[PDB]
């Protein structure tokens, strides 16, 4: 339970530990699936990986809340943001109620870590931004949104991973990148239908596609030869900084490996549902983590009797 890893990471402040509760029940709320990574790290260190992702959760999903307009989902960006600093510097709706608790637990996290946690409205900025950019013009275009709201985060938590090597850092922005690649290739028809383009302009003119074309042929049931071949180039510049990343786990302190080992699985495992079937996943509308979870636990125990132990925590 949190009350034992909050126990065994040393952190007794009561407020504290009320807001990396409340954190950790968001974290199920916001997944049940992603939730259960945390069962893959040393128990001290699970309070960390929860209020980390769930922050960097937490801000996603107030940008692509998609039943609110923009003006609505940048004026929460402000909320949470305020919110923040104001936390960072030393009746409640339910939403500001959640954004003190994450904003509380992710300083006590940042500062744990030796991570520059007053460079987090770098990432809010790149929320902001994001929000009212539907396309892009080029790979330097794209790079404004991943270098901001994808890979900033992740090189935090790269740190929190406890790397054993200088090179973790470039493992860890080729893994990630290529995540959320396959994700904008995973969503297309979903982002589509929003107005936002993912994939570069200039890719597209290169196999002579249109966003027109995109938005009436995929899901139609057919696809032209150019279209079908844009989708190829995409999946296959996922793949290439997929493998370019694929040693980060070895790159990370051997507690760590187990949990990116099981999410590089999970993504290579997208790879063939997305092209089978002469990519009919473009033409149409739990064991994994067991097993992680049991070799995790193996390696964990071994780590705690040559002695490891989590540090201490920020105070
Ligand atoms: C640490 C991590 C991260 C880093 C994040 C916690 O900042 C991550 N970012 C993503 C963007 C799109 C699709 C997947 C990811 C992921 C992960 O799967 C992951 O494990
Ligand atoms: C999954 C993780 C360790 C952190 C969350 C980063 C981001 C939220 C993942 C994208 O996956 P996803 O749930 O599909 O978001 P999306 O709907 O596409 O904007
Ligand atoms: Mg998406
Ligand atoms: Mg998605």
């Amino acid at each position: 339970t949190i009350v034992q890893e909050l126990d065994q990471a040393g952190i007794t402040d009561s407020g504290l530990r009320a807001d990396y509760i409340t954190v950790s029940r968001l974290f199920r709320e916001i997944g049940r699936g992603r939730y259960l990574g945390r069962y893959m790290f040393p128990a001290a260190k699970r309070p960390y990986f929860d209020a980390f992702i769930t922050f960097v959760a937490y801000v996603d999903n107030l940008t692509d809340d998609i039943k609110h307009s923009v003006e609505v989902r940048a004026r929460r960006l402000d909320e949470w943001e305020r919110t923040y600093l104001a936390v960072a510097k030393g009746p409640l709706s339910r939403s500001e109620q959640t954004d003190a608790a994450v904003a509380r637990a992710l300083v006590h996290t940042l500062r744990t870590w030796d991570l520059p946690y007053l460079r987090v409205p770098e990432f809010v900025d790149g929320n902001r931004k994001a929000l009212t950019t539907y396309e892009y013009a080029n790979d330097e275009a794209l790079d404004e949104f991943l270098e901001t709201v994808t890979l900033l985060p992740a090189v935090w938590i790269n740190q929190i991973f406890e790397p054993r090597s200088a090179e973790a850092e470039e493992l860890c922005r080729h893994t990630i990148t290529a995540f959320q690649l396959l994700d904008f290739i995973w969503d297309l028809r979903e982002d589509l239908d929003l107005g936002r383009l993912y994939l570069p302009m200039e890719h597209l003119d290169r196999f002579g596609v249109t966003r027109a074309d995109l938005d009436r042929q995929i899901g139609s049931g057919h696809l032209t030869d150019d279209v079908r071949e844009l989708l190829r180039f995409e999946i296959g510049r996922a793949k290439k900084h997929l493998d370019a990343g694929r040693g980060w786990p070895q790159s990370l302190h051997p507690t760590s490996r187990t949990f990116m080992e099981a999410d590089i699985q999970l993504h290579d495992s997208m790879f063939p549902q997305l092209t089978k079937n002469g990519y009919a996943f473009f033409k149409t509308a739990i064991a994994r983590t067991a097993s992680a979870i049991a070799r995790a636990r193996k390696i964990n125990q071994q780590a705690i009797r040559g002695g490891y132990r989590v540090r201490a925590p920020f105070q």
